[PDB]
């Protein structure tokens, strides 16, 4: 309900998401990241929401080629090119947040795969910073990390009402 709460918010969601990321998937821990388990409990749902998100992307075997990729570095260069793209046709929507929530957990498990677990915070910063700069007030447009659900939903949603629509045609025209 404020540009920093927005901000504050998104760091412990991001965090618990590169956390769950991880754990699932070497260990990085939350103070490690900079963040502690959530309490709050619509914080804890939005983070079991991103976390089968994050499941349906892993089972993209073409994405999971890319990311193998070797040019798929850990590094500012490859962070900057790809967040800048995500985002660079101005049109946002929350599967633009997702998918730099879900490339920075993979820049972060390739820190741990190749042995430098020190810039995980600098990867965390960049993705925040990125925010800061050219994502937060379209969030507050939004009324902060809301209509997530709204949108990963609606196409299917509308697919029942014409689902009905045509049960209805079938049975009280024909």
């Amino acid at each position: 309900t404020s540009n920093d709460q927005i901000l504050e918010v998104g760091a412990v969601l991001l965090k618990d998401f590169i956390y769950e990321r991880v754990h699932r998937h070497t260990v990085v821990s939350r103070h490690e990241l900079g963040g502690s388990e959530l309490s709050d409990p619509t914080h804890k749902k939005l983070a079991q929401y991103l976390q089968q998100i994050g499941d349906e992307l892993d089972n993209n075997v073409d994405l999971q080629r890319m990311l193998a990729d070797s040019a798929l570095q850990p590094t500012k260069e490859v962070f900057v090119k790809v967040a800048r793209e995500i985002f660079s046709d101005g049109k946002f929507n929350w599967g633009r947040v997702v998918a730099l929530f879900y490339f920075a957990s993979r820049l972060v498990i390739e820190a741990l795969l190749t042995k430098i677990p020190d810039i995980i915070r600098t990867i965390i910063n960049w993705t925040l910073d990125y925010l800061r700069e050219h994502v937060i007030n379209w969030i507050r447009e939004q009324g902060g990390w809301e209509g997530i659900q709204t949108y990963f939903g609606t196409p299917t949603w509308k697919t029942v009402g014409v689902f009905l629509a045509g049960v209805l045609t079938t049975v009280l025209v024909m």
